[PDB]
């Protein structure tokens, strides 16, 4: 397994992440969104790799080591916030080039997109900072019902940023 990029859906398993009234479970939001991803970086010409490729609970130090162990040099946690979130926006490590990434795709995911530094979560850290490169955790807007369009769209949205951080960096 070897990666210059590596996508990292959030939760899966046991840990469901969000749940939508109606029983959308961000974890199987993230799968598809990072499944998504993944054709459009391939296509910009990036070997990507996954954290998980299904169902199942990755421990948060096993995404970090299997991202190092395939020689990537970015990170990208897919995650989609509770179900009352307005606004999409993206996490930042301290790590250099993290920050610079994060704005990048955050200047693609439309109006009302936010940072923030790992710092700004509920306690003041998120396993992303262990990565010794760029990592990002992009919060897709709300958990909810996503269309494979609405998955396409913000797919090709942010692949671009993405690709152009990992040509520049
Ligand atoms: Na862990
Ligand atoms: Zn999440």
């Amino acid at each position: 397994p070897s990666a210059y990029i590596v996508l990292d859906p959030g939760h899966g398993g046991q840990d469901p992440g969000a749940v939508a009234p109606d029983g959308t479970r961000e974890a199987d939001l993230n799968l598809a969104q990072a499944l998504t991803l993944k054709e459009y970086l391939v296509a910009l010409g990036y070997r990507v790799g996954f954290t998980r490729t299904s169902d199942v609970y990755v421990p948060l130090s096993e995404r970090i080591a299997m991202a190092r162990r395939m020689g990537a040099r970015l990170f990208i946690s897919v995650h989609h916030d509770t179900p009352t979130a307005s606004r999409p926006g993206v996490y930042y490590s301290p790590h250099p080039g993290s920050e610079e990434l994060a704005r990048t795709v955050a200047a693609a995911l439309g109006e009302g997109a936010w940072v923030r530094p790992s710092s700004a979560s509920r306690f003041g850290r998120l396993y992303i900072d262990d990565f010794p490169g760029p990592a990002i955790l992009v919060e897709f807007g709300p958990t909810r019902p996503i269309s494979r369009a609405e998955r396409i769209a913000r797919a090709q949205a942010v692949a671009s940023p993405i690709a152009e951080f990992a040509r520049r960096w």
